[PDB]
DNA sequence: TATGGATCCATA
DNA sequence: TATGGATCCATA
């Protein structure tokens, strides 16, 4: 998968490992291909036609293998029920998470939020976001959150005094396309 | 439709006429009618087995009849903007924003997000989110808007720094419920037909 | 029953 | 055509 960028919202104090679990989640977000097994994420560039929620193994199994618990369920304050991180790596006290995005864009607002959130109440230390560009999101489930449509927003997150915290959004996109490669199913194929 | 609780989460400076504002508010609110025509809002207490569609059509009607601009621009400088606003009034030269939620929970997020933009660029002095009690919502489509889920948010809502800021939530309810009354209809939106 | 999705519908 | 909304899902 490629990287067109990376957008640091927050970056107070020193987290560390930071840049050692950044250049983590940079290789793991490289391994991400498609079809499986192949070396670059090649897409059919079909307009909403490829589903979004198995992207992301590759990814979640390299951090796993540097040490990274996946699907690491959370609860914040008490007063909320638990809820799954997709990864998470614990560096002592606090949580650094990663978030690969499968929602509706509405739900990556919530995702921020709740990271900040976690931030704020000491349980997080740092937050990462994987966004489509807009470019790949015209070939994904409709309206997933991608990286566009989000930004006009990013200002809301830089309003927090937070000592040691980072929240970043990272872009993706695929290599290349090529429409004869499968889609990447969805839930509603075949009935289901 | 009755109002249940008003929980206000920034009050900084001056944001003048809230009272007014709050009261104009409450009684669009009071419009909300099942059965269609009827004068209060009586809902079928079936666990998510009424839809959500008709439920904004008198408030935000009975906003638009007291001056309130509907799907009002969010002016901010920048040509990467949120789209546009529920309703917004002038009160004195200052844009007053409403967000009327019944859309999925997270687009909640989303109306805060969007009000707070408008606060921070000095082109909104204040809004207010409607949404549903937890109670109201056991029986709406699934994972609606809900004051309760979000409750936990409020504590990162309330830091953000705005001088004359106002922000607040109302949470409303159903006036009674009846076995009896029709269901409200649902749509075929995402993953209703399969 | 609770949460964070995944997905498709409406539309100036 | 882009943005806001609505409807069940899978699993805790
Ligand atoms: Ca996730
Ligand atoms: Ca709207
Ligand atoms: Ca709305």
């Amino acid at each position: 998968m490629k990287i067109k960028r990376i957008e640091v919202l927050i970056n107070n104090g020193s987290v560390p490992g930071i840049p050692m679990i950044l250049n983590e989640i940079q290789d793991a977000i490289k391994t991400v291909s498609w079809p499986e097994g192949n070396n670059s994420f090649v897409i059919n560039p079909v307009r909403k036609g490829n589903g979004v929620k198995p992207i992301k193994n590759s990814c979640m199994r390299h951090l796993h293998q540097k040490g990274w618990a996946l699907e690491h369920p959370v609860r914040i304050k008490a007063e909320m029920r638990p809820g799954p991180l997709d990864a998470v790596k614990m560096i002592g006290g606090k949580a650094f998470a990663l978030e690969w995005e499968t929602g509706n864009i509405s739900s990556s607002h919530r995702a921020i939020n709740k990271m900040v959130m976690g931030m704020l109440e000491r349980v997080i230390i740092g937050g990462v976001l994987i966004l489509p560009s807009r470019d790949m999101y015209n070939y994904l489930t409709d309206r997933v959150g991608n990286f566009r449509e989000l930004e006009p927003y990013f200002s809301v997150w830089r309003q927090f005094n937070l000592k040691d915290a980072y929240l970043a959004i990272v872009e993706i996109e695929h290599d290349s396309v090529d429409a004869q490669v499968s889609l990447i199913p969805k839930g509603t194929d075949g009935r289901a």
